């Protein structure tokens, strides 16, 4: 799982 957000993606 990847959220890519705020022109940063984090480990979700």
């Amino acid at each position: 799982g990847v959220c890519c957000g705020v022109s940063f993606c984090y480990p979700c």
